[PDB]
């Protein structure tokens, strides 16, 4: 439209990309560490149960 | 308000919607995974106690 | 005048509050769920050890 | 080179620095608390396994 609403759209867009990238990083990390805890807990409990 | 004041509110508002959405996502993911770990732990302890 | 400088300062300042508030919320949530899980584990292990 | 194009670059950069700072803190927090939980889980299981 004009010079103002475009410069605003550019600010919103660029920072949105930043926010989105940092979001995905945190999302994948949370997922990664939670999967590890599940794996470790499962393996250990299975070891305990296998040890009378 | 003035043009620039309305444009400032719009930039903040839009990026706040973004930040909030991403925050809720991580908030929900963290809660989901932690809740599941507690579910897994509580179940495993019940099995270990049943196996004496 | 200087309204563009001030508005940019005003924009950065407002979104900083948003970002920091959500950060603290996630920081406390992550910290809270970790304390809970550690407590649950320690409690359960003591229960298991009390049952030979 | 424009009046507001530099302003936009400043706003995005200034908030990017803040986002990066908070993102890194959560990343470190998530890593540290998960590393801690994994240690606690294994240390506890070693105790149980050592109790017939
Ligand atoms: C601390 C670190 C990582 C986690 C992942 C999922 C749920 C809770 C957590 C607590
Ligand atoms: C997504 C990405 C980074 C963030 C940093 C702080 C608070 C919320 C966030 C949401």
């Amino acid at each position: 439209g004009s010079i103002i609403n475009e410069t605003a759209d550019d600010i919103v867009y660029r920072l949105t990309v930043i926010i989105d990238d940092r979001y995905e990083s945190l999302k994948n990390l949370i997922t990664l560490r939670a999967d590890r805890l599940e794996m470790i807990i499962n393996d250990n409990v299975s070891t305990i149960l296998a040890s009378i």
